[PDB]
């Protein structure tokens, strides 16, 4: 009659149910699942949201993971296909289906992509008025813009996902030759997320000492610092002898990391380059922006890119825009 | 002219500064400092608040700790003596000066205490309209009520602090004889926080098996299960051959733990016993209440206390109220 | 000539490279990948080992995950197919290929399994002399024995994996009806890991109060407490409308949790039931054993199983052994 | 007869009790207590050791803290006054009594210090053959040497404590003016730990861009970058209007952080400067050394200190040695 009830009574007060911190995920699967595994075990949102047009998977996904539900502590995990559930989320991220096939054409992914991605737009924005969007979906930089202009949430609240991992692998491969690790070995590569991403090796140092200096100069010869980068670009390629990426999931987790908590750190991502170098026509690509509480702490960090590198960044924008131009909106 | 500025520019967006998760502390020192050390390194509040009538200490306190500021990550730590700073906090806790002197009279602490504590009231409540109050201050149970009725925030949002540690030490001393630890060894002692706290050994078990059962019956003879408890009460006493308590700080941290995050777990604390056992006259003491987001998830858990124990709890209320009656409001 | 070198010199001391805490994984994939994601982001082993006969995947696996390598901190992650790399690990776990196909016959998995699993044996044991083995592989209970007797490491160091999650989902589904969660809601189900797993509801309680008591009696009628369990068994089934399990990975992580650290907590697993209830013939199944540093802290916890339940456990052993008997060693 | 026993039986195996990861603390109190609070709640050692000639305090200390024992998870905490308990520890740290009195003479602390510190030596070394020593005790740099030469453990295993916090406060105060925080704002100050500590502002940058550059040049005028540093030195001073330091405890925690785990990161500390700049006579002071598993990963990082700064470091060594010379061994 009141079993659960008689063991657990209430008080005369009654501050009704509610919540506070929200997390929403689009695309229950690899990128998603990986993200979920990362953000869900790390601990962030009061309640998390998963939503797809794959009834089946989600059940199994939301349910089983929920299983562990108990190995850590979150509260609630929701699923569905009507972007009704979330209504009011801070940390929102999307992916979608369209992954590289060994062979290239990551850019091709532009045509076949807007199809589904577009519609996602009206849904995710309407209910997440106070939400910030992170896109793990292909074409970190590119797709970002579409939704943004599409939705038109003031920049700072919109984040693509782009060049986050770029660095890490770069920073990481880096420590191997050093005998120190990704940690202190701070190495930077900034662009947009695909073979060609300019590298700013001029920012190579350890501790309080600048690297180039220690060695002197660079790539055009040397021992192929050149290579380091390329297979950062190439990185994508081989791996999928495994089929895809199933856990760069940390990067995305880190990215929103700053956001949700609101700490103001300097990290890659994709914003708007309109009055900077050559690029002058909204070229949402990979660039330092600083993030925080429901916004990208409105600060894009300016640095002096060596010309070699300098143009490289401008370059990207140039090559990048080609694809949008077509529009197919 | 714009040094910091030229390195760090902004965007055309501009979601002005603000924040989200708040923590406020009263009494920069042991209990406080310990709490701070606990809550601040554990990671919870976006920004933390410290406030006392000890200008000096606080500087050194807020400043130095702030020092580490960098060994973990919070954002901002504020100090002052005008309860203006916090304006709008969720997790608020108070202590105050008045600690036991080897010899007893923890209750004496009632007269000399309301003096300062009272005034604290108007201040902390006026600005923390949406805040919940945890009292590490002496007389967990007792003092609680004063402010509450004083302020009159609907129960669920007001928490004393009382019998939290009671259990742990009890649960803890417990594992020593077992060869398992506080973890799984779930042992309960519930009352109000001072020598006399009734113990409900009937709730002694491990895994899925009830203890008493395994041994059979109990204290009146045995090997002094009796003792276990008493020096749980006594616990206070000796230690101060060290002067006081400088780190039960976890208990308080745990207590609010449920709160801030809002998870709904079952833990001791001090509420209102008005229509339960004998006690019928607002006897805010040590009892299970379940806590959550800006409220004590309005549920006090009912259990069948053996008569021996049964009365013991009623008892406490009886002996406890003596002190208030006098009022001196 | 000495670039990396001139930036980083050494001292006259020289305590050569080495390490300390080791983790080894068999089966780079779901269970594995999930485990890895769990144990690797949680933080445990100084260095981790992955090893399969799937050159490709592992590259992509070890490499990419390694990618994040930098989002947390471990040190080294190794891969190969010669069980040479690990030589000397504490926390070793295996899975293998052979997952349920919607339809049942998890037991069928016995024939098709020993084929590959057997050989794994000589390899993993020869080099991990001081290692403990956890089997996420199908037939938690069953397979366990094979290797064990096979290897013959003294019990306490051998753990199957079996009924870990059993509980959690049970404990978990549990909190839904309560309004409290897996946390405090301690609910037990112990057996071996497949439809039929006996449940000991007699161990149903919250706080310090026993449940059955609160409601009184049980299943044979009621509101189907019966069901709760079955789809704990069924749990497996549906989900794979997703294909399999991709993240119960926590359970395994938790399981070794106690181990690696060596804390002595009470948890399910699979050991040897030889002189307990009816079972008398080495029936390695799901049962409480307590785990710790390179051993299962040699303690299996005895409790009084209601007859209804009582036999149920005995039962399992009976039905379980059928499969081994055949031997096919 | 076997109460605890009958609930918890053992197995025929029996891998006797033991342990693995060890932590030892000298000076139960502020620095110590703070450390303990940090290292003990953070989670590191299997078992921790506290040891003093203050029977009383320790009881209360070890006991009460132990209290929380249950709010996190370690295993065992030991106390005594015979350096017998630890026998075999990795992470060992000492402090001792002799703190600054508002007025200066931190160096005076040399005479009054060796008295007690000396004897500590034979004890702590004899039993911690495989232990590394961190000195939170005054004169980070100075005292370090005494014990070292005293004990003579090969450098890499001996760490003073010196300039750790130096940076943080420096790095930290830093972010205030920036609008980013200690995190990314990597700012370096390296010397020995007392007013005069040279600063290498030439290593001022954010992201991948060097600072000085952005502003151009420096201190001799400017807006007092000079000041920033000095009250880094001064930092010590005022605070003690609070009596001392009660929680820089993180720095020490971080310092050993690298050690215990063995990760190889670049951090301040005190080593031996014998064949570097001017200093040529064992001047154990504040300098980057890289730390790891039971050793300071034998690497001291070389960088080009501007002359202004250049000499400053040499300088320190010069002024520093004065005090030892006297010897009073
Ligand atoms: N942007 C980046 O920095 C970055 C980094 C990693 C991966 N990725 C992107 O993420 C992808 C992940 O590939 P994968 O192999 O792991 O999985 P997958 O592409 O096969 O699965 C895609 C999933 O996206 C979600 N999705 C797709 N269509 C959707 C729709 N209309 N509505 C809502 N959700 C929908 C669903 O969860 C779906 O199962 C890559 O191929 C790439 O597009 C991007
Ligand atoms: N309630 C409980 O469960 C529980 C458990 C532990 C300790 N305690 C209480 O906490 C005390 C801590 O003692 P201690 O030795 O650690 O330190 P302490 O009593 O000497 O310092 C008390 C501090 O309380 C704060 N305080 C005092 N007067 C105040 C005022 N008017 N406004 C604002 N803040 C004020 C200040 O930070 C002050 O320095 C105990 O004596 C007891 O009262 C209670
Ligand atoms: N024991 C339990 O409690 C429990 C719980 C969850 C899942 N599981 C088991 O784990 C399986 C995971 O299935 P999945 O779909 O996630 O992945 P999967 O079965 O398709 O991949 C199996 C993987 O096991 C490893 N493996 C297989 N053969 C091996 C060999 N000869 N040497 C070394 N490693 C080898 C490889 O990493 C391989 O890719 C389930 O089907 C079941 O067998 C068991
Ligand atoms: N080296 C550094 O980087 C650094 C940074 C912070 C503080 N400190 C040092 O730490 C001190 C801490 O001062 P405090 O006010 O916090 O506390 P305190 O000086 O009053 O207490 C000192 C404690 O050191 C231990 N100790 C002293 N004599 C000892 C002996 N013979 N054997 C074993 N242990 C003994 C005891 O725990 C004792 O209570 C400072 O004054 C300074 O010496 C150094």
């Amino acid at each position: 009659t009141a079993l659960k009830d008689k063991l657990i009574g209430h008080l005369a007060t009654s501050q009704e149910p509610r919540s506070y911190n929200k997390i929403t995920v689009v695309g229950c699967d690899a990128v998603g699942m990986a993200d979920a595994i990362s953000v869900l075990m790390k601990d962030l949102a009061d309640e998390v949201a998963l939503v797809d047009v794959m009834e089946d998977k989600l059940k199994g996904e939301m349910m089983d993971l929920e299983h562990g539900s108990l190995f850590l502590h979150t509260a609630k995990i929701v699923s569905g296909k009507d972007y009704s559930v979330s209504a009011g989320s801070k940390l929102v991220v999307i992916t979608a289906g369209a992954r590289q096939q060994e062979g290239e054409s990551r850019l091709n992914l532009v045509q076949r992509n807007v199809n589904i991605f577009k519609f996602i737009i009206p849904n995710i924005v309407k209910h997440s008025p106070d939400c910030l969007k992170e896109l793990h979906p292909e074409l970190g930089t590119d797709k970002n813009k579409q939704d943004w202009k599409l939705s038109g949430l003031p920049m700072h609240r919109i984040i693509g996902s782009g060049c986050n991992l770029d660095s890490a692998r770069f920073r990481y491969l880096m420590g191997e030759r050093l005998g120190v690790h990704s940690c202190l070995v701070i190495g930077w590569v900034i662009g947009q997320h695909g073979d060609s991403v300019p590298s700013v090796w001029s920012g190579m140092w350890d501790a309080k000492l600048h690297k180039d200096v220690v060695d002197s100069a660079y790539e055009v010869i040397k021992l192929k610092g050149y290579t380091s980068w390329a297979i950062g670009l190439v990185v994508s390629n081989p791996v999928d002898v495994l089929t895809y990426v199933a856990w760069k999931g940390c990067s995305v987790a880190d990215l929103a990391q700053t956001i949700m908590k609101d700490l103001c750190r300097v990290h890659p991502v994709s914003t708007m380059v309109k009055d900077f170098y050559g690029i002058k026509d909204n070229v949402f690509l990979s660039l330092p922006c600083v993030l925080n509480n429901g916004i990208s702490h409105c600060n894009i960090v300016k640095m002096k890119l060596k010309p070699d590198e300098e143009q490289q960044l401008q370059k990207s924008a140039t090559t990048l825009w080609d694809i949008q131009k077509d529009l197919k909106f």
